């Protein structure tokens, strides 16, 4: 349904940058940095440029003060800087909205190409960046719960297999996915970088981002965040985790900003580089699937989600799903979840799972 | 109200076995030794003997084939041989049943003392151990999720401050307790070898075993185990965590076994063999005391726990707690608890957190 | 020297397997099954196929009974079956000898081509593969040392600029290199997949195989790779390590099998997939670039590689290397190294680092 | 033939800290505090005050400015206040010259007794102390490499059996012990807190102080430490290790302060409290003794030990071993060492493992 424009899609290497919009900058700096020990690469009054330990491109964050906290932009890096014009060719054949500047949108990236895409999120597309000193060596920096790499964004929108084909057509693949036995796709999870993903759809109300994603190298440096923020006594900004995903097989946890814009830490997932890399499916009844050890997901994870804003900075309106929720059907009131298929032991009926 | 009895104490060195009815011996097995990993000291047809990667007594945990899963003996070493005429005399002393076997009760184990202890619980003092191979270095049977020591047992008794006192004339030291600004105390943490604890109170309905914890070297040990559970589709049986603990500062796992009996998988506690060692006194309504991370507590956590057996093998009466529940309190109806004290944000009310 | 083909590089993914030689079976059965744990995806009397925790294709490594231990292929999987073709027009253009068979030279793998390139090292390309049981959430079979992936190889050759360039029209990005003021190669990692490297060149008599790398999830597992091998009371196979890479920024461990092949347990180097990635060029004199810890390099690492095989078996003859030599320059009685560029605190004249002379 | 008192030995908890002299007060703490992360109790121009990060008593570590480097007092907390009137009368028994302090030698410890011991080694022994912030859970403060307890002495001592014996009668009892078939000792370990060791004996020229050793949690954060002396290109500073100790088992890291007094980083030994914990003998020999892995040991580690001062600040006399070498018998050119006792492949003879020879 949406359609598969003749142009060639641009090369894209991987997810490279967000854009945050946040009301306090002064806090968000001191969570971004103070306690995720994130690196400025640039700030001011106005905006903080904000890169991982092993990041060589000028930023991985931007936080940008603003009146509504929201996503202003998911930035994608491409091959080359043709595929700048390829992608603006190709948004124009779908009939999207693009703002294209020669010189960048934010500091540090040169000519870029922003556009609403068909789902309400808004893309940048760009090759030219600022190269700045990698940090990966730098263990005279290193903390206990050292950030490594940004690895994906995940978007909510409504109709996950609509945006899916979207997404193959740009040329992600799909490793994989959480369907039921009634044809409904409750999420899908794609990737060109040759990880599991560069971002994943949530079917929910959206356009809304659900997190953005950063790597740790071991499962102790997440541990030692969550240890921190105890330490901080802001133990209630961990939503969620510290797990194991059934989804991905890498190690999380996420984590709520001073804006609640949801951070997941991330570890050790797989290679899907091979272009015949084996799909897995998960049934959304399966209690494993989004925490291999089943315990629950908490509602919030479900239901709460960034605002995301268009090419003139405007909150874009949120539709709202119609197909069957991940939530209702496995935690809400007449939901189900099995530890074992086929198995009434260690089944759960309109409850969430560990009583 | 336990009286002080005249004779001295036996010098206790750590916990050192668990005796545990299981009602299907093979099940058992499979989850002692193909999914946890233990070392098998002995085995037949009706009990299995199992130790930790490090020790090097006969064992760390007996399986016996009975009818009614329980608790048959909790066991600690003590110093000297001595020191098992010492229990005896001051067992007797408190007026309480004991049993005697210069052979030991299970294979391994020399001269012991078997005793009800004024608690309820069967406790068992022995000095005498038949030695085996010290796995220590034996990295060519180390599994991703090898435990390597034994390191506590926690008991389920209506009345702290009453088990508390029993055992600090028993040479015991609280080193954590958990209380309340009206006076109430819930849980104390007790220790002998110099680690946090190795035997532990919580409060409620009792006498039950809670659980028998072993150690692992590393943080990582403890996510295989949950890793693995997932693999063999069984993770049901985990029922909380894994975590930080707020006392003792350890990470930590709680499964279930097919009898569901408690084991705590658990790493990295601090020091505390000066006798000054510094108590910790946590708030009850702290939401970061038994979760650092502020995760809430099952309701089976505080609800559920193992039958204990007198010293006749049948299954000793309980006594229901008169003190305030920590689950009411906390997570209850009534309940409540905060991450920040004074702070309404990040508190919890009639809730559990997150 | 090597010139660029007018026909275009097949699109190359990454490396997926190594085939050895070995001279009985069961005692390298033992070394990479019982110690290492590789799982086993076929087996016989003459062939044992072996692939890692979280691979889908077929094998990582067959191990093949012979009677003189060497490689007899290292493969790299293409993008399509079309890209099988490329790869042997390209090769042909570059005047290799070069063998097709529709169905594969080993069990598990379908049409490939074997060439014997212009360094003289026997590359497969293939596309088509039996897909197996991919093990990666087979927690209930990990072992505490468990190997990930198959991650590069590495290569001697006596003349690294000439084997740059070839591998670079190839489509391989060098990442990282090591030089000298003076115009000397001794070094140089390239890549495909997006990490450091698929392939290496290490300057020395060639061809020869230098090893195969694996990856594990942390670095307590490379640790108790090392264990282990003490308990077996083989500790006298770890050649060198457990350290951290300088060149990678990775954490290894390099053991020797019972022929001799090296293998090297790799862990958490970088992404490299960015056209532009920043190349690193580290000074052969700085005594931080193979250890960044300063340990020595055990001369044995400079000195000793295995064999490769021609198409029809044969071995290849050794070309000696002209060049300076890495060893001589570092560690050797003339040799030289630093700990602080310009500072002769912490500097080593004609020995190695630590305390240490060459035996 | 140091004799036995009547008098009852004091009762000794556990090795509490170390009074170290130093020349530049201000590159000491640059290592201690910033490169190793210690935590400052109290600091002035001429005393800098270190705890580990689970401490609660006043200081683990305490640096003094002066004129020669050396070690001035290993001090051992004891069970109660009246042990260092045991203490003192102990010691006046075996003729040794001691003094006591009501208020103590340095800040945050109360009355303390310090001897010049039968080795010649200055001893404290104290109860009363200022206890601070246990620092535990202050994740907000824990660094990648973080120092969590004190663990250890190790000394430097001619004659192993008379200090070993000398310890047994203090209280100490041996775990481990390095010997070979003709019946010399090398080194003995011994503890009192129920961990592999409080203090350790090497047998060399003595009095000298061999290293103070610290645990971390994890193996992870001892690297940490190698890969930041690597970042601050101070790898030079890192003597021998990482490693796996044969003896003790642990995880284990040598590195060297401004002044070359040496730093042990140590992980996950095992437990000893039970009064009949099994002794293990290792053979000198035995090439996995020192490092499980067979890594060769620095010729270094040991020659180099720190000066220990006497009662009036005086460096204490070394007194030369006459008994065999370890170095000699086993990396020396007339030494050896073997994988595998009895097997000829896997050993080394005339230099040391993984083919370096002595520089
Ligand atoms: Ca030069
Ligand atoms: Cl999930
Ligand atoms: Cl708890
Ligand atoms: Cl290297
Ligand atoms: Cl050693
Ligand atoms: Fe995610
Ligand atoms: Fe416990
Ligand atoms: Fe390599
Ligand atoms: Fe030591």
């Amino acid at each position: 349904e949406i359609p598969k424009p003749v142009a060639p899609a641009p090369d894209i290497l991987r997810c490279a940058y967000a854009e945050l919009v946040v009301t306090d900058l002064a806090k968000s700096r001191n969570f971004y940095v103070d306690v995720l020990g994130l690196h400025v690469s640039y700030e001011d009054e106005n905006q903080i440029y904000l890169r991982s330990f092993e990041e060589f491109i000028h930023h991985n964050l931007v936080l940008t003060k603003g009146p509504v906290a929201a996503l202003k932009a998911m930035a994608f890096r491409v091959r080359t800087p043709e595929d700048v014009d390829k992608a603006e060719a190709y948004y124009q054949e779908l009939g999207c909205r693009t703002e294209r500047r020669k010189d960048g949108f934010v500091k540090g990236i040169g000519d870029a190409l922003r556009v609403e895409d068909p789902l309400g999120f808004p893309y940048e597309f760009f090759f030219e960046t600022t190269h700045v000193e990698r940090l990966h060596m730098r263990y005279d920096l290193y903390s206990a719960g050292e950030l490594v790499r940004l690895d994906h964004f995940n978007q909510v929108t409504p109709d996950v297999p609509r945006g899916r084909k979207y997404l193959e057509d740009l040329g992600f693949r799909v490793t994989e996915d959480i369907q039921d036995d009634e044809g409904t796709t409750y999420a899908a999870w794609m990737h060109r970088k040759g990880t599991v993903h560069d971002t994943a759809l949530t079917g929910g109300n959206g356009p809304r981002l659900h997190h953005v994603a950063f790597s740790t190298h071991e499962k102790h440096n997440i541990i030692q965040i969550c240890d921190k923020m105890g330490a901080l006594r802001i133990s209630d900004r961990i939503e969620r985790g510290p797990g194991r995903h059934g989804v991905s097989n890498a190690f999380y946890l996420y984590i709520l900003d001073p804006d609640n814009h949801r951070i997941e830490i991330y570890t050790q997932d797989y290679y899907t580089g091979d272009p015949d890399n084996p799909t897995i499916t998960w049934n959304v009844h399966d209690n494993q699937r989004r925490d291999w050890w089943g315990n629950p997901v908490v509602p919030s994870w479900y239901t709460e989600a960034s605002k995301v804003l268009d090419l003139d900075g405007n909150v874009q309106e949120i539709i709202e799903r119609t197909d069957d929720s991940e939530l209702e059907v496995t935690i809400g009131a007449d939901g189900f979840s099995f530890t074992r298929a086929g198995d009434e032991d260690g089944s759960y009926h309109g409850q969430a799972s560990k009583g």
